[PDB]
């Protein structure tokens, strides 16, 4: 109900309406829509009566949400000890390789990124992103330089399952920051910002894959939207719950990498983006790696169980909205990325 997973399971399993019914009108039609102080997240706030020192802390407790198998815990079948100190050995380990490796997507983010100009993010300001009938005020969004084109079908589905968070989540800066006692309105909008979306992890992902098309769950602590579902090369809108709005896409151009892009609107900045699965000993890890600016950001889960436990949602995109009508628009060198400017889902009119 509400918009959320079907279950009434209170002790884990995907989010579900039970899960959330305490946080008064903070959760509908699958959505996560919180009141933080005018000021920042470092003043104090209340949910349903529950008043929280400050908005870090209400983010703690939601991200505590919706990773957990049937009775509560976080392990799996495939890895039943995720935070032990066997797969935190491998996981420093694959941290420091991570500096080293030179396979990773856009020639190692060498590759030209895409930004908006501070009039294309003016323009911006204040549209409804949800939708789906508007061009984006701007113009179509740049394709950045790079990206692989579509047309790959996973054939293993390798990325359906439950994956646990064993690097860079964000609660982990979360609680350095409370732990930091009286906090700013500048440093906590810094900690917001720089750990914002892809830049951190939720503490979890369930991941339906069919082929081309995936349906994820992802933190509401971070995302607005509990689940998504996306085909590889087209559009999607990722609300924030830190206000922020991205208009991404992953690409399935090989069997175990994805490759993607998000545009944060309000910044006009490009965010690029690679997850790709593999083994270490008896398990199967996935590394996240987001990139802007010169500076990458590592998230790293291991697999816990092939089943998400969580239901795909019909598809969409959007498509139109994000090239603003403009099929086959091109990338930032002027290349055109086959991709047409037609929603999925269309007629459907609201993201």
């Amino acid at each position: 109900e509400k918009g959320f997973e079907a279950g009434d399971n209170k002790l884990g399993g995907a989010l579900n309406a039970k899960h959330v019914e305490k946080y008064g009108d903070n959760f509908k039609n699958g959505m996560h829509k919180p009141e933080f102080h005018e000021d920042g997240l470092h003043k104090p706030m209340e949910v349903g009566g529950k008043k929280f020192e400050s908005g870090f802390h209400y983010l703690l407790e939601c991200h505590e949400l919706g990773g957990k198998n049937a009775s509560g815990g976080y392990g799996g079948p495939l890895c039943e000890d995720p935070y032990g100190s066997e797969v935190q050995a491998m996981t420093e380990k694959l941290l420091k390789e991570a500096d080293s490796d030179r396979t990773l997507c856009f020639n190692n983010f060498q590759d030209p990124c895409p930004q908006l100009t501070k009039e294309q993010v003016a323009m911006c300001k204040g549209f409804d992103y949800g939708d789906k009938t508007l061009k984006l005020p701007c113009g179509p969004l740049p394709w950045p330089a790079g990206l692989p084109e579509p047309g790959y079908v996973p054939k293993t589905n390798p990325l359906h399952g439950r994956w646990i968070t064993v690097s860079g989540g964000q609660a982990a800066f979360i609680k350095e920051a409370i732990k930091s006692g009286m906090l700013g309105a500048a440093e906590a909008n810094k900690i917001v910002a720089d750990t914002d979306h892809h830049q951190t992890g939720g503490m979890y992902l369930r991941i339906n894959q069919f082929g081309d098309v995936c349906t994820v769950d992802a933190s509401v602590a971070k995302f607005a939207r509990a689940k998504r579902t996306w085909k590889s090369g087209h559009y999607f809108y990722e609300p924030l719950v830190s206000g922020g709005n991205l208009l991404g896409v992953w690409v399935l151009p090989e069997e175990y990498r994805k490759i993607g892009f998000f545009w944060e609107m309000e910044s006009g900045r490009c965010f690029r983006i690679e997850r790709r699965a593999f083994p270490v000993g008896p398990y199967t890890f996935m590394r996240q790696a987001t990139e802007v600016g010169g500076k990458i950001s590592f998230v790293f889960y291991v697999k816990v169980s092939n089943d998400p436990e969580s239901d795909p949602i019909p598809l969409q995109s959007r498509d139109y909205t994000a090239l603003a009508g403009r099929d086959n628009a091109p990338t930032n060198l002027g290349k055109p990325y086959p991709t047409l400017a037609k929603d999925l889902d269309y007629p459907k009119k609201r993201d």
